[PDB]
């Protein structure tokens, strides 16, 4: 029972592309080998979100294109594995519509090691 489409050509009707970063994007460590990405909606969709973009590669020294990337289908969750122990990897995250492609996320930097729970000292 809320009040927004009261009659056509309103104030204001154009999806655009997503002009804002992902948020809550953050890499937990479950396994030697097996890695967690998780994070939420971006604050700006402007559209129906199709889905997202991540990139991760033991080279980050490359550009992003040239980077593994993976794939992602409006999950907003995504588990890679078969990767390294003892070696820093980077991940990024975007947001994408219909119309185009959004701003990515601050360059985060996860080292492959297990253990859990929360740190001390």
């Amino acid at each position: 029972g809320s009040s927004g489409s009261s009659g056509p050509v309103l104030t204001q009707t154009s999806e655009q592309a997503p002009s804002s970063a992902p948020r809550d994007v953050q890499a937990r460590m479950l396994s030697s080998t097996t890695i967690l990405v998780q994070w939420k909606e971006p604050e700006e969709p402007n559209g129906q979100i199709q889905g997202y973009r991540v990139y991760y590669t033991m080279d980050p020294t490359q550009h992003v294109n040239n980077w593994m990337k993976h794939n992602v289908a409006d999950s907003q969750i995504t588990t890679i594995g078969n990767l390294v122990p003892q070696k820093t990897y980077s991940v990024k995250v975007l947001a994408f519509t219909s119309i185009g492609d959004g701003p990515l996320s601050s360059d985060i930097q996860v080292i492959t090691q297990t253990g859990s729970g929360p740190s001390s000292g």
